[PDB]
């Protein structure tokens, strides 16, 4: 009866994201990954699903966007977002306060583990295009697809 | 004989802006709102004028842009800018120092009241388009026009 | 079966604190306020208890300190802390990462509401001693005791 | 009829401080330097007075402390504070919001010039004790007194 | 046998950049300025070369981009980058950590001198287009070319 | 003929420190760890020496303090300092600029590896006293001594 929504573009999902999903999943009864580019919708959904098989209380869903509306529709009142190096925290704070104002939804921030604290969807893609090895920072399902869209 | 310029795009003006205008207006002999998109020039001017009728020592003017040139032309030497959650303060500081360097103009920053600290022109528009209620964060003259550009 | 610990000195508890307690209480099955100076232990406990009567799933407890040990003893794995203006977030982040490292405990941060975002136990006391009125920022049970320790 | 108060310990006054005093003095009808340690009260007053002879509309006064009370007594509603490298801006912002809450007083922040942006009373003293030359960062009246309290 | 790479777009090179180049050049055996828009490639190369004649151990080179690959090819293991007001340090830190992860390359940050701390290629161009005088913040070779692309 | 000084209290030295020492040692001809409390001087020296046997070009020395004087005496012109989570970077920047002003010495900052980014001498001691296991974050020579000063 407790629930958190984890919203993002997830293009593609990274290990920093999965770290947060695991932590949300361990603290709330249900977690919903809301997928709000390099990969299309079902590729992103599939990559999230394939990377979260170990989390039975998590589900993935496309969202169309006011995150607070999505949260409110799912019957929840909490958003969970990760923090990593390069997160624009002032903007996240502005959105958190706006979201509480308009829909009464709370946002809980949690720091990603240090080893995954410097990956982001954008940087991983940019580095990947130029032949940098980011495979230790992304799930296998993502590495698999990233390799294909190279050769 | 004292004067401050409050520069911005004001697309649209928010209650965070009007809060700063009121504070400038109470500390300087004259305030000039310099309007430097969703709304066109006179819509923005009209919304600022309609939202500042209670400030007889404030006037609104379109500006074409080096803010310091505008300030210097008006016979003033001070810029007043607000700070809110999500303000890029490092960039504002860079511009403040550049502005002092090139024209000797000082920039005074003042924090918007907490209740209006999370609204910004951009976020208010984006939330408004998606049916979020931001009317408590914007002046009536703006809410009025925002409603029309919806229906 | 879900639970969060809200740790602090609470000397005295403020409305920013109670705001966070309410949000924790609404998202977790049990909340434990861990009280880790101007007021002594039971005064602090009493002020927290008196200010949280509307939260049946919250309890107050003195803690002796590694917060993670307290959390682990209570059968929980989550800490919830508020953020306000003046919070030393880099230090909170350092502690959050250390806490995850040593005991696997997650820390969730949530922003206090804007109206209570500038109060802190320290500043409220310092302002109170000098005759400033901070009563709108503190619970009645605290205002009551603060008045007495004045006259 | 406009006025700003510039509060601080000024132990001792630095060129970063005098830079702000000059900018306040040029934008307001009256400026009051409120002196709220290495030097005693009149040494600090004397050093401020000696360093501001070129500012006829500035006066120096000892203050006993809620700054807002001092401001309100002088008939003003504005505080002006400088920002330099190492300023704890989050704490200054917390105090600015508290000050507006309790007495309706506004606080205007202005960045000190780059050349004086790294001096602070504390660092100048600590460096001076260890024989570092900080004379280009402090007024002559201060350098004069600092030399004596060395030999 | 020690070496640092200083990467950037340098469009155009500023005195903040040359300050960092000088400091790198004084601490490492070789410095390579890697040029990764208003000016084309050889204009940028020429402006860097003309502004660094006093640095015999510095050379300029176009780079095609993973900076770490460029560094590794030159036989070095260090990147040197400047910090100025408005630098997005969190993003630089994210890239520094990613760069160490993928290629084992270290990044050393050094603060530009205060007098050049507020210039950036972008701001200098934008100010220059609008007739602001930024000549004290840019090398003569750049001022010379900037003047021409005006008249 | 190149050299960096790494200054600090090192009470005790941590793996975040040794990470920086290794990176300095790999980029400069000589590194000098300047030791400027829980452990006394030779305990700290011994712990640094024992933790740096793999760095032949590093030496340890007690310093008496203006760091810039120490640097200048050793014949060097560079300070190398690490950044970790909780570092007061604004204060480090203020000192870096002051140090350049008074002695022309440059300060290069480098980010500690993510896995050691949350340890600090202070936090490691405080956690250690309360029975937290920080052994993965400190060198064996330190863990050895920390164990003894427990039993
Ligand atoms: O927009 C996005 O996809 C990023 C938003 N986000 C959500 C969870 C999470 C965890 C770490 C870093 C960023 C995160
Ligand atoms: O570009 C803009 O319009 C914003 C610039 N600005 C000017 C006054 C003010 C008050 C609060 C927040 C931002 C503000
Ligand atoms: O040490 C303390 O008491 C403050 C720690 N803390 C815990 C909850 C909370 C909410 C807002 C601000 C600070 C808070
Ligand atoms: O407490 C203090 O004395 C510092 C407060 N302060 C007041 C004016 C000013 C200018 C630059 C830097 C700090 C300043
Ligand atoms: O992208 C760029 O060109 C800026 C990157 N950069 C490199 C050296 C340097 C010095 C001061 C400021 C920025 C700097
Ligand atoms: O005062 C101190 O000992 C810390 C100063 N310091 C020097 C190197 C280093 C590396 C990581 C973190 C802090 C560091």
């Amino acid at each position: 009866m407790t629930g958190a929504v984890c919203p993002g573009s997830f293009d593609p999902v990274t290990l920093g994201h999965v770290d947060i999903f695991e932590r949300a999943a361990a603290q709330f009864d249900e977690v919903v990954v809301a997928i709000l580019g390099m990969f299309d919708l079902d590729e992103r959904i599939a990559m999230v699903k394939e990377s979260t098989t170990h989390l039975p209380n998590l589900r993935v869903q496309v969202g169309h966007g006011l995150v607070v509306d999505f949260v409110r529709s799912c019957g929840m009142t909490a958003i969970v977002k990760g923090l990593r190096t390069g997160t624009d925290f002032e903007y996240e704070l502005q959105m958190a306060q706006m979201n509480k104002h308009i829909a009464g939804v709370d946002t809980f921030f949690v720091a990603t583990a240090p080893r995954y604290s410097f990956v982001s969807s954008s940087l991983a893609k940019e580095v990947a295009m130029l032949g940098g090895d980011v495979s230790e920072l992304l799930p296998e399902p993502v590495n698999r697809r990233l390799r294909d869209r190279l050769n």
